[PDB]
């Protein structure tokens, strides 16, 4: 039995079936009372939140779920029609995000892919008949965001205009990435100081907005 399972149990036993916001709250009243997890949480989900409403993304692509927090976070912000693709490599999480997007009633505008993304973003255009992503949320292993960033420009998946935002640029931190897209012409870059999950520590969202080849 692992704290990821005791978070969807606690959110069974806790939240109302179709009200993502009782989802969100059940979350991280169990992530701030009981067990601390890696949820970017309410201080950076409220400024996701506000990127998103900003930009309304057709298609978003989210890499690495964990327990589906940003999944239902975003997903509730879509407008009608819009989608959410997100991937995640460890089985076990793909479920339990899975079950939440299914418990938070927004199952029909997230497609959850069990998988690693440098084996999946490949696969984008042929298989789901992607064309662009409009944006992607960075949050899982952190040496791993520059190499997709890479690759998903060197599949054809970013237009111009594409927004990118990263969780945890300074907490881990992502050193290579953040260097990168703040140092290339390609991205125009902007920071959003704020907090770890849960913690009084300082940390922050990068927005970087693919300009073109
Ligand atoms: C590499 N390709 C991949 N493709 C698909 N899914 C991938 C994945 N890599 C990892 N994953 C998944 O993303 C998730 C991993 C995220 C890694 N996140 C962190 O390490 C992290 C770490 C902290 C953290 C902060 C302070 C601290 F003291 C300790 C930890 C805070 C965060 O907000 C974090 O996001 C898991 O669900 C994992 O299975
Ligand atoms: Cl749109
Ligand atoms: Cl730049
Ligand atoms: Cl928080
Ligand atoms: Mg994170």
């Amino acid at each position: 039995d692992t704290k990821e399972q005791r978070i969807l149990r606690y959110v069974q036993q806790n939240a109302k079936p179709g009200d993502p916001q009782s989802v969100l709250e059940a979350i991280d009243t169990y992530c701030t009372q009981k067990e601390w997890a890696m949820n970017v949480g309410d201080a950076k989900g409220q400024i996701m939140d506000a990127v998103i409403r900003e930009y309304s993304p057709s298609l978003v692509l989210e890499l690495g779920a964990y327990c589906g927090y940003s999944a239902v976070r975003m997903a509730r912000l879509l407008q009608p029609g819009a989608r959410l693709l997100t991937m995640e490599m460890n089985p076990d999480y793909a479920a339990i995000t899975q079950q939440m997007l299914n418990f938070a009633g927004l199952q029909d505008k997230v497609t959850i892919l069990n998988g690693a993304s440098q084996d999946l973003i490949p696969q984008l255009k042929k298989k789901y008949d992607v064309d662009t992503l409009d944006m992607v949320f960075l949050d899982h292993w952190k040496d791993r965001y520059l190499p997709d960033t890479l690759l998903l420009e060197k599949c054809g998946l970013l237009r111009k205009g594409t927004v990118l935002l990263a969780d945890n640029v300074i907490v881990p931190g992502t050193p290579d990435f953040l260097a990168y897209v703040r140092g290339s012409s390609s991205f125009e870059c902007t920071h959003y100081s704020s907090y770890l999950e849960y913690m009084k520590v300082v940390d922050g969202l990068e927005k970087a907005i693919y300009q073109g080849p």
